[PDB]
């Protein structure tokens, strides 16, 4: 296969899973011959869509694509303006389908190609939620009964506030019923309220109340979603060394990082931090300083498989362990790619897994087989998935703005969500 | 009492042949609005689409008097940020909402910052050329126009020039005298330059400038993230002599822990900033005196809003600003600097590519420029308005830069 170039560049959006996807196919000139990759930033798909069609669209068609590196390097900087997410994401369609057509023309999965599996299945953590702790504690049983031997767990989601946007994972999720927020002032302008202090005061006793009903032998992650100030944040570590979780996630905002320099001096609590993450000065100083324990990058928002791997690299030889996003807004190509680096990554920590519809599987061809708590990638050459574009139409994106982002503390602060 | 916010739209003109974006937000007060830009030129279209998609039914309904409210709920309103298109989004909205406070007040956005603190905005222009002879006949007629400050550059950025009408709408000549080194007998597509080639000609071309010049005159390089770290910080080194107003962009953001190192070595003061998007790439250096001057492009960081705080923190570490001022920015945001330049006590310079008649006419209101200073009026809120009817008949290019395609004589594709 010689001469071979890029002909033909699109964005596919499809929400089979009831939240917006943004999936990206590269065509070339060899019959039959074509990649898929993610491009998945649901809040603003249609802003990436803008800079993938108008954009990476005549800066590829007629390229080669076996030139990965070299069109990565190129297309970061063909803007100058660079390192955010909107970019990144347009970046990631296209890496990704480019790693998808290698393994096609090599007849090898993308595992194979970065080095050829490390482990004999992925280990997966899933979501437990609920309005108090015996509801937490009842799905985390439904959820080991399935062969989950890692859980994340909260009471009211994220900050005690839950959900009743669909945008962000597609059902609502009870408000923490016992927590007692502070009282706000006599008029509140309009967002969805949490009480941080309330909320961290909460953590504490949902753990206790876990551990004691359920033992030390499941893995537990909890989620601070960077709902609280760092000092708190700090405390919160402290007191859950107690309860053993594998991570406590995104206990500082990106702005904070600095604030994990003091959190590493006191607690033992493995850190997680970074699905927020888009720029090499956020990450780096977090892992040459060990200040984490695990890299929770949104894949396709650090611009795809390639700089993925360099992420994977550096905090192997940091000792620190990966932890790629995996929620609802990825879509089933993003799914693999996390997973064939899952699978070839020495330092793999955990793929945290939110479980797919039958609409997704039938719109994504190919998706990892899931038995008992492990991912099972098929051996399909690439990214071993694909899009029936017919059946994607079938769930248009529903588009506009989320409402779960407009998160507001008791005296009414805008707040990071 | 009731003001609303009712319209946000954004406008893509290019009078000046380039490409920009101005947002436009309308309230229910009649004949109150405001003017912000969001002048991230080689992406206008995603970014109209982050405006027109995202930001304006974010906005309808809300109360435009509450510019840090909307700011601060606005940059998390996508949950990820950071990053040049939501941040230009975001500016065009704020720096319009201070447009609509000034108007509100009967006051310029530099009285509501606090006042002038200076009589006028010093500015420095570009000059260039393909030899040192026709940098320094541009420079002497920028000096006979009232220039006290110039930048010098041989060959732009890298010593390649440009072809593209993209990046500034005018053809520079590659430098004819520097030599590069031979690429393989194959090139792959790109605008080929030597860095060391380059890095080699800089202090030839200042020892030629000082001589004819004088050192009266404010001289400033950019190197434009075109060397390696330990050549750029051996460039500093060896400019010291000639006295540079700054040196700019020594490092890329990717890069910025190298300043560490320059700064142990070189008193050559330092300017970067223009590719900034991210807390986590100016705190470190300022919070460490690693730079003299910040190069923010304002629009790029979100706005007024957050470039007010940033030339607090630089006021805070005795660093200067050094707003970004180039061909890719509306006269809205060439305004938005100078209302920042007048209000800091840490100014440090004012960066300043000139307009062409249909600028000025497309956006009433234009700085005055007078001997080397700018000199803004006195008009309620940024001063400045955007005749629609004019901006039409100047419809954007679009398309792709290709100076932005830099490689190195091996073929690296190179940070431009
Ligand atoms: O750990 C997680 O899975 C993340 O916190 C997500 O829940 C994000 O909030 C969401 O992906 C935003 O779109
Ligand atoms: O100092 C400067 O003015 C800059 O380096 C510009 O020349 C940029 O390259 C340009 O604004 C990119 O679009
Ligand atoms: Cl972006
Ligand atoms: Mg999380
Ligand atoms: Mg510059």
């Amino acid at each position: 296969v010689s001469n071979l170039k890029i002909t033909n560049v699109k964005t596919i959006l499809t929400a089979p899973g009831g939240i917006d996807l943004a999936v990206v196919k590269i065509e070339t000139n060899e019959p039959g011959l074509y990649g898929l990759g993610c491009a998945t930033f649901t809040q603003r798909i249609f802003a990436v869509k803008s800079a993938i069609d108008e954009y990476m669209a005549p800066f590829l068609v007629g390229k080669d694509p076996t030139r990965i590196e070299d069109i990565w390097q190129s297309g970061v900087v063909s803007g100058y303006w660079r390192n955010g997410p909107i970019m990144n994401n347009a970046l990631s369609g296209v890496d990704m389908a480019l790693w998808d057509i290698k393994g096609k023309l090599a007849g090898m999965p993308v595992y194979d190609l970065l080095g050829g599996k490390c482990r004999d299945g992925i280990p997966l953590y899933c979501h437990t939620d609920g309005g108090d702790e015996v509801e937490v504690e009842d799905n985390i049983r439904a959820r080991m009964e399935e062969g989950y031997q890692y859980v994340r767990c909260q009471m009211g989601m994220y900050g005690g506030a839950g959900t009743d946007d669909l945008k962000l994972i597609a059902t609502q999720l009870a408000r923490a019923k016992n927590i007692q927020p502070k009282r706000s002032p006599r008029s509140k302008t309009p967002g969805i309220y949490f009480d941080p202090d309330a909320y961290a005061k909460s953590v504490p006793r949902l753990f206790d109340h876990l551990r004691n009903k359920l033992g030390f032998g499941i893995e537990f992650i909890h989620d601070v979603h960077e709902r609280v100030t760092p000092v708190t944040a700090i405390n919160l570590a402290k007191t859950l060394e107690q309860y053993q979780l594998f991570y406590l996630e995104d206990p500082v905002a990106p702005e904070n990082i600095d604030w994990l320099k003091m959190l590493r001096q006191q607690s033992s609590t493995p850190i997680s931090m970074g699905e927020l993450f888009v720029n090499v000065n956020e990450w780096k100083p977090l892992i040459d300083n060990r200040l984490i324990d695990y890299i929770r990058c949104h894949v396709s928002t650090i611009g795809g498989i390639t700089p993925a791997r360099k992420l994977a690299v550096y905090s192997e030889l940091n000792g620190v362990r990966t932890a790629w996003h995996g929620p609802g807004d990825i879509s089933p190509v993003g799914v693999c790619a996390n997973m064939h680096l899952d699978l070839s990554s020495p330092n793999f920590g955990i793929q945290e897994y939110t479980p797919m519809n039958d609409a997704l599987r039938d719109v994504f061809p190919g998706c990892p087989e899931i038995d008992h708590g492990y991912a099972y990638l098929n051996d399909k050459p690439g990214l071993g998935i694909d899009i029936d574009e017919a059946k994607a139409a079938k769930y248009p994106c529903e588009g506009g703005i989320p409402s779960w982002t407009m998160a507001r503390t008791p005296d009414g602060t805008a707040s990071r969500p």
